[PDB]
């Protein structure tokens, strides 16, 4: 990798990184925030996927997850959203639901798109397998957290279930995530696109797997939400973990007069950075 | 004084508010963070922004909400000239005069006269169109200035000129023009403003003011700061106030490796809120 740019933030520092991806056959960016422990005399990792149209500077500059990451001694990690470029294939009506900035975290099977959307493996294979050769110390491959907002809520939802028989994530929160994407327009528009369902679903994925410990899925939302009704129904997860082994292991906070911007996330950034530092045997 | 839009943040609101100020003659944007007290006397803090921003950018990127509901105070976040196709701008199409670049003058060169009267807006004009229509809030005796790079000039000129009638409690800020008078931008904005000074240079003006009590001037620039040499030049009002009574009562804290951005005022905002609480008796 590149170095692209660095920020001292807090006692660490935030790292502008750039790629060649071998899973979306493109140049690709991704910020990394090293805590202050990195600098001192193994560190966890939390990767935070981003929402709809969003950049990895969005989250970086305006969440301030660096100061939970002092805190507690992880690194995070905010990876782009899509393959990015002129010679990458776009929303062919332009809009910003889907295409560049719009992957949804699916490989990609259908034809124009299928050749650089390929961002399930770039997020859970090849990144963390990235960074880790980079910069190998830093945990990114065993001891992981996963969360995101919206579309990265869904993302981090998604590859905590899949996942979950090889423990390959420790943990997972989501902010205002698509938890059924079979049934938001969002999703289905997606699906169609990039795919042509099941196996990309949570509400369906979690039907399937065997609920271990005290293993629990963190959910924070606010109900001022104007995306809440049509486009998220983090509810419907709920329903799907009725007379299931995950029943009571989903916690959705509903919380009262919050947005979907990250005025939201970053108030309950330390809640959930403290959900993770536990669960990565941190605190 | 209109309210365009609220947002939930911590355990209180920012709001995004607009009104016709008589100052500009324009109408004027202006975000306020209400702390967790107000829905339970409270201080108000000013936060000055620098070239090109919005009242958004320090808003969504500095993090004093989480301070504000720590000590108890409001915070306030002006915009940084008038706006707009009928008011003047730079004729070059520069970004460091004109809109986004009001430098917190009061303008009396002919064509930004009509409307750029920025000294005026934010000292007389805006906490009394505030306190109209909020008002138990403090906009006028219990309060902070303070403000990054332009802004930072701006807090430290109206801190001065005021010092002697306690317009002012408390003054800080973050990589600020010190010395408009021998800075580039400093001298365009002179000259295009103003035509021709001294009233509205902190490096002249401070030579005059008595100092008192253990008042003093909180600092903090970063020595990666690209625009340190050339534009900013702080240790100019260290040697103005050799001097003056002032001597040992501004201090700069040069920080080892950070920047202009908001990742440089966030991590600092913590220490300066509690420099502001201290002085404004809220701890």
């Amino acid at each position: 990798m590149k170095v692209v740019k660095e920020f001292s933030v807090c006692g660490g520092r935030l790292i502008k990184l750039s790629h060649n991806s071998n899973s979306t056959k493109t140049s690709m960016n991704v910020n990394i925030y090293l805590p202050k422990h990195y600098y001192a005399q193994r560190i966890p990792t939390v990767f935070y996927l981003s929402g709809l149209t969003c950049t990895p500077d969005n989250a970086s500059e305006k969440a301030f997850w660096q100061f939970q990451a002092d805190k507690y001694g992880f690194a995070i990690v905010f990876p782009d959203t899509s393959p990015r470029g002129d010679e990458v294939a776009n929303d062919p009506e332009g809009s910003w639901d889907f295409g560049q900035g719009a992957g949804f975290y699916l490989n990609a099977t259908q034809e124009p798109y299928a050749q650089h959307y390929q961002m399930y493996d770039y997020i859970h294979k090849e990144l963390p397998q990235t960074l880790d050769s980079h910069f190998n110390k830093l945990d990114f491959l065993d001891n992981v957290a996963i969360t995101g907002i919206s579309m990265g809520g869904y993302g981090a939802i998604c590859g905590y279930l899949k996942g979950y028989s090889g423990k390959r994530y420790k943990s997972c929160s989501a902010f205002a995530p698509i938890v059924n994407p079979s049934n938001v327009p969002w999703g289905q528009k997606a699906f169609k696109g990039y795919l042509g369902w099941e196996a990309y679903d949570p509400c369906l994925l979690i039907k399937n797997i065997r609920h271990v410990g005290d293993d629990r899925i963190l959910i924070h939302v606010g109900d001022s939400d104007p995306f809440l009704e049509e486009h998220l129904k983090p509810e419907l997860l709920l329903e799907a973990v009725k007379a299931t082994s995950w029943q009571d292991y989903v916690e959705i906070k509903k919380v009262h007069g919050f947005d979907h911007s990250y005025y939201f996330v970053s108030t309950f950034v330390p809640e959930h950075a403290e959900f993770h530092a536990r669960n990565l045997g941190l605190i």
